[PDB]
């Protein structure tokens, strides 16, 4: 069991490229400032470098889910503890979540394990907080539960969790009750102590709890979290966002009819005295005026009559965020109309952190590039800064330095602030051996990018096509400026648009070809898998709908190929242009013809990764063809269940491999270039080998392995993409589940 320090790095995307659901002042040390993300750990924020740290990057492999993060506390009386509560799905794709502690601002955890599931990447996971610490008495804390298993707490610094069984309201609204995911109860939506209410040394005796139920959603303990009652005279129908209790006695509350993120075509805000218990609606816009729910809510407490809220979701032609300094009595907008079309701004963007944002379109009145903004469930104003702003869209961490400019007449300006944040999935990978470009990413939502400097953000959305995910890409082994990507058209908003993009210098520029794979009652809508032949005189395209076509005329016409059944897993040759090769329930297949007729062969003991009892992620199959060596396949994949999990090796194009019996699992495999005196390129594997799980270099076919991550750098279910680089030995690439991709070297 060996090991070699290697040096891991970030590849740059500047804005992150996923989706914040939370940001996390503390309400003690001024700059100390955390960042929830829902499938790639949190953050916190260095206000030296204006730059985010990762404090997740431990999470491995057999504890992937504590990634996604629905809840985080940071402390008021000790700000070095922090807390998370942590777990990614509540439908069957996960098992159950965890309370997370801290001692020293996310450096270190432990974790105590809660008997039921925590959703960091189910609906309503910018409502929040759901995990809060008692100010004045900080070994209590409470969270806020999904599913229907209601309010638990802590007196033992989160160390140990109870029911609160005298909470009386455990959720009523599902939002997709017919589908697989999202299907249970939200549950519960915040908890916000009221400070006054105890002194320090002495446990809080008013909670206020909001709860995913369009019937009776605001909560209220008055003898410390004993006995609860439902808010007198509270509106109805909407589902509360965030509480957020001014230090005037005055709770503020956003409601949208849904729980979001990507929802919400009704909303209110409301305001509650805690004093009268009087309820007023202080809602920005009503009636027709009115379309989206209200999410964001941001309290300025060095003026506790001003306050922020975001809209959830306009969508057109942008969000808004209306900010008010009489408690709500009256709102001012950050952007108006003026003479329709035309628009005016109380704000100015500034992505030159990510230029990207632009999408590759010039900005119209009506169709704004960059928009301010979507899914703005978080917005924050610096307790201790009432000109810093903060808040999460879909894509980034945006801020401003100089807020209170929209109360003097000025501009906003609104800058990227999510430096040292990555976010993205990483869908595929290619190390191009030849050009500028070392790597070339495919990636969700925001469709990938051709690197350059590693460390400087790309300039450049991929358009022509455009996209939002790019699921598989490859290039002509011999020909490496010809490269194919492929992912889904929204032909909805652009009906021209096709699922399939072509470049023909290093993936700089793409066209799109003519047609798409069709069997004559559909044309497919795209993703799969593409493989591009060795000489680029082909292409095949392993649809996700309707099967396995090829085309020979570069995308001009398509025919589908014959005896490799739909959802194959496919890899060209690399020295062999007529050689394709296919996977599927076990079975491996061979093409000699351009792809257009395959033959099984008689490689036995592949895993049919068919199980029943497998989770999204869980299990990987990667087959990749060697450059240089025709007829030369790896393959790693597999799972515990079927007891077929490794590494295969194949030297006759795929009649039989033979199963490496060092490897005890694996699942990516990947080559770079050969280390000095040795021939055959390096292999790079996600794997466990001699019982340790990471990431493992073989300078000797496989023969020896050496690990190249360490418990520090894991990054969850890294099944994801991995590949060498054909110019640098001791390269890897690696493609992550919500932390984007990752380059590292030797020491
Ligand atoms: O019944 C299935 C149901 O799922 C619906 O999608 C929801 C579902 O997706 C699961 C995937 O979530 C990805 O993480 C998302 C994240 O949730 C988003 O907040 C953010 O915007 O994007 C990331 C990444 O997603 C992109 O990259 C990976 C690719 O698989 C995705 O297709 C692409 O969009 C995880 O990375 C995935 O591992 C996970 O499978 O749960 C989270 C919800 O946010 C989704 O909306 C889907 O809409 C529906 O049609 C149906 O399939
Ligand atoms: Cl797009």
């Amino acid at each position: 069991g060996m090991s070699e320090p290697y040096t891991w790095k970030s590849v740059v995307t500047g804005a992150g490229g996923g989706f914040v659901p939370g940001i996390i002042f503390n309400q003690t040390e001024p700059n100390l400032i955390y960042a929830r993300t829902d499938i790639g750990g949190a953050y916190r924020w260095n206000q030296a470098t204006s730059s985010w740290v990762s404090i997740s990057d431990s999470v491995g492999w057999v504890d992937w889910n504590k990634n996604g993060v629905d809840a985080l506390a940071t402390d008021p009386i000790d700000p070095n503890k922090v807390y998370m509560a942590t777990g990614t799905y509540t439908n069957h794709w996960d098992n159950n979540g965890q309370i997370m502690r801290s001692n020293d601002r996310g450096n270190t955890w432990q974790t105590t394990p809660l008997p039921f599931k925590v959703g960091g990447n189910m609906p309503g996971r910018s409502a929040g907080e759901r995990l809060v610490i008692d100010p004045n008495k900080n070994n209590i804390l409470y969270f806020g539960a999904r599913s229907g298993n209601g309010l638990w707490k802590s007196i033992d610094s989160g160390v140990t969790w109870s029911k609160v069984t005298s909470f009386p309201n455990v959720g009523t609204y599902i939002q997709n009750p017919t589908l697989d995911y999202g299907n249970d109860l939200v549950g519960l939506s915040w908890i916000t102590f009221d400070k006054s209410t105890g002194t320090l040394g002495n446990a809080t005796q008013t909670i206020y709890v909001g709860v995913a139920d369009t019937a009776s959603s605001v909560y209220r303990s008055t003898d410390g979290g004993v006995t609860w009652t439902a808010l007198a005279g509270q509106p109805t129908g909407f589902l509360p966002h965030h509480g957020e209790l001014s230090s005037t006695g005055d709770l503020y509350i956003t409601y949208s009819n849904g729980v979001g993120p990507y929802d919400g075509s009704k909303g209110e805000v409301w305001k509650y005295n805690k004093t009268s218990g009087a309820w007023t609606n202080i809602s920005p816009t009503t009636g027709t005026d009115n379309w989206y729910g209200f999410g964001g809510l941001a309290l300025d407490a060095q003026h506790p009559n001003t306050l922020m809220v975001s809209s959830l979701n306009a969508w057109w032609p942008d969000e808004v965020i209306f900010r008010s300094t009489n408690g709500g009595a009256t709102w001012s907008r950050i952007w108006d109309w003026g003479n329709y079309p035309e628009r005016t701004y109380k704000f100015s963007m500034d992505i030159t952190a990510a230029p990207w944002l632009d999408h590759g379109t010039t900005s119209t009145s009506l169709d704004p590039s960059p928009k301010l903004g979507w899914m703005m469930g978080d917005l924050e104003i610096d307790p201790f800064n009432s000109n810093r702003m903060m808040y999460g869209t879909g894509a980034t961490i945006y801020g401003s330095n100089n807020l209170t400019s929209w109360d003097t007449g000025g501009k906003v300006n609104i800058s990227v602030m999510a430096k040292g944040v990555e976010e993205t999935a990483v869908l595929g990978l290619i190390s191009p051996p030849t050009g500028t470009s070392h790597l070339i990413t495919a990636l969700g939502d925001v469709s990938g990018f051709r690197h350059e400097d590693l460390s400087v953000a790309p300039t450049k959305f991929q358009t022509s096509p455009s996209w939002a995910t790019t699921m598989s890409i490859d290039y002509a082994e011999l020909s490496p400026s010809y490269m194919v990507r492929v992912g889904s058209a929204d032909k909805e908003k652009t009906p021209s648009m096709k699922s399939i993009g072509i470049s023909n210098d290093g993936g700089v520029n793409w066209y799109m070809p003519n047609s798409e794979p069709s069997n004559g009652t559909k044309t497919t809508v795209g993703h799969g898998q593409v493989a591009v032949s060795a000489s680029g005189n082909s292409i095949l395209w392993s649809t996700s709908d309707i099967g396995v076509y090829y085309s020979k005329t570069s995308g001009n016409s398509w025919t589908a190929s014959a005896g490799l059944p739909a959802g194959a897993k496919i890899a060209s040759d690399r020295v062999n242009p007529n050689k394709y090769y296919g996977f599927y329930a076990g079975t491996f297949y061979v093409s000699v013809d351009g792809g257009a007729t395959f033959t099984a062969t008689g490689a036995s003991g592949f895993p049919t990764n068919n199980v029943a009892g497998l989770q999204p992620n869980e299990a990987q199959i990667s087959m990749k063809a060697v450059p240089g060596i025709e007829g030369d396949i790896w393959f790693a994949g597999g799972n515990t269940v079927e007891n077929k999990y490794g590494l295969w090796h194949s030297t006759n194009s795929g009649a039989s491999f033979t199963k490496l019996t060092n490897v005890e699992e694996a699942d990516l495999i990947g080559y770079g270039k050969a280390a000095p005196g040795q021939t055959y390129m390096s292999l790079y594997t996600v794997a466990k080998i001699d019982g340790v799980r990471g990431v493992f270099r073989s300078d000797d076919v496989g023969a020896t392995w050496v690990r190249i991550n360490d418990d520090a750098h894991q990054y969850a279910k890294i099944n994801m993409a991995i590949t060498g680089d054909p110019r640098i030995y001791g390269r890897v690439y690696l493609g992550t589940n919500g932390r984007g991709t990752l380059y590292a070297d030797p020491v």
